[PDB]
């Protein structure tokens, strides 16, 4: 099954190159189009227009900045009836649900994607894509698309599920954890200790974190938050002492302050004697 | 060189077992002492008293709850002159600096340690210990102690350096990042998406985080925060949109809120067009 890609940015380009290597015939389009020139040389067909790119293939993969631009570009096709549209842009769950419904009312099939991978990672081990929406669609494009990522997974029937997980993992987890590390290193530097002496431990701490994340998920699935060892109360106390150390050292320590606040509410609602994972129970706004 | 361990808790016990396996003669003491019974069977000598345990060995490794208890126990020796004292308790840098000075005034040598490893990890790959204080001491105990952790490192002349790095990595980074993951999963669940569909990506995200941490450290060492790709401004905007999504979904999102605040201050102080690592520059209380 041939495919066309709308968007030859870094990601779009990477998608196109992986698909060529798969042995798939690829047509590309891009709003500028100088950008798509090199892809021509690798085996791709450059199209004059979205309409023309859409018409060329049964499967259209979108890699454009956002959902609004995606909508505007695919509006320029007169017909998409019978086509499979796969939109790999990041965005809100609502964006996905609405895009899905618009696609469906034009007589096209839809699947929504979210890419956890730098462009340069796209053909390799260090690359995953989550997909959500109609499972029948996923079944029809799995073999064609699974090549372009090591770990490709259908994560739910809701069009917006991939976008929810991507926000959660890239935003709520990853970006915040990256910030936490800035607070950490700024703290070390404030105590006149060499930031370099953090370096050799990094992999030990990210390994430990991975094992803990697995364990937190098991506990969130279970409702089993029971002791083991350090309780919420112990953690709350330890975090307060860390916060005070960081402040005495001249750091605002805002993430550490927010963490303490999460821990206290968990304790203050009677979970003080359960394990740290029980902190999940008071993250809601109530 | 024989060693005595004060404290046969889980950690103390683990230290003792590794040292026996090293081929070192070990004497142990513990305040209760039923606890130390099994260690007898593995090859260790149980001592009646701290004084007696101290007298038995040139090198004393402390694994007691905190610095206060450590001080009180070693006060019970009449003499420690000429002994090497290695205190592996976690605590503040000030605790370390003061303990160091007290040890020195009793005519003993000192090194301070911080253990990044669960007890069960102590003899294995997944285990590191940082040491700080007098480098001459480290040189004299390196071969004897390096066995009991895969990655053992001297991290500075300040007695308190190991305690600073441990607070930074265990507290400011790790505990907060673990909290961030609770916010993430609570968010996914709030959007009626299966928390299970986070699981398969975990290792990809902790791998990506590790590479990013390395890169942040390189940038903190350099002062080179320059573009590349996504700027502080883009991040601030993306984080606001994540925060709004999480709140609309009924989550407090306190860590995400604190992260945004860090990002805005960086932008609001004219770093908006540099890369994310420039956020380090406004973490101070000012
Ligand atoms: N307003 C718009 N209309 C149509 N396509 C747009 C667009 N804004 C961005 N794109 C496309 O969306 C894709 C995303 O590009 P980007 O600037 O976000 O980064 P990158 O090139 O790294 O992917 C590109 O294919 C881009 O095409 P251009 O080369 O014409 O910029
Ligand atoms: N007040 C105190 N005086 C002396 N030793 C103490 C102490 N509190 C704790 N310890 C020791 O400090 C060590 C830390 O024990 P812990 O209760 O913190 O956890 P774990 O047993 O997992 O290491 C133990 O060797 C403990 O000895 P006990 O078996 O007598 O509890």
């Amino acid at each position: 099954m041939d495919v066309s890609i709308l968007g030859t940015g870094l990601m779009g380009t990477a998608l196109a190159q992986a698909l060529i290597r798969s042995g798939t015939k690829v047509t590309v389009w891009n709003r500028t189009a100088d950008r798509a020139l090199p892809l021509a040389a690798a085996g791709a067909t450059v199209a004059e227009s979205p309409q023309s790119a859409i018409a060329a293939s049964p499967l259209i993969v979108i890699s454009l900045l956002n959902y609004e631009i995606a909508k505007d570009v695919v509006t320029e096709a007169d017909s998409i009836a019978g086509k499979i549209i796969v939109n790999t842009a990041t965005g809100t769950p609502e964006e996905a649900n609405q895009f899905a419904e618009w696609i469906a009312g034009r007589g096209a099939r839809y699947l929504d994607g979210a890419i956890a991978a730098y462009p340069e990672d796209i053909g390799t081990e260090s690359s995953g894509i989550n997909y959500s929406g109609d499972e029948d669609v996923w079944e029809d494009v799995q073999s064609l698309l699974t090549p372009i990522a090591a770990q490709s997974r259908y994560v739910g029937a809701r069009p917006g599920a991939a976008n929810v997980i991507d926000a959660a993992m890239a935003g709520a987890f990853f970006n915040v954890a990256l910030g936490a590390f800035h607070e950490a290193a700024a703290y070390v530097r404030s105590e006149d200790v060499a930031i370099a002496e953090m370096r050799h431990s990094l992999h030990l701490w990210t390994d430990k974190l991975l094992e803990l994340l697995h364990e937190a998920l098991k506990a969130f699935e279970s409702g089993e938050y029971e002791t083991d060892q350090a309780t919420l109360n112990v953690y709350a106390a330890a975090v307060e002492a860390w916060q005070q150390s960081m402040q005495r050292a001249g750091q605002r320590a805002a993430l550490m302050t927010a963490n303490l606040d999460n821990l206290q509410r968990a304790c203050a609602a009677g979970h003080g004697d359960k394990g740290i994972f029980a902190q999940i129970e008071t993250l809601s706004a109530n």
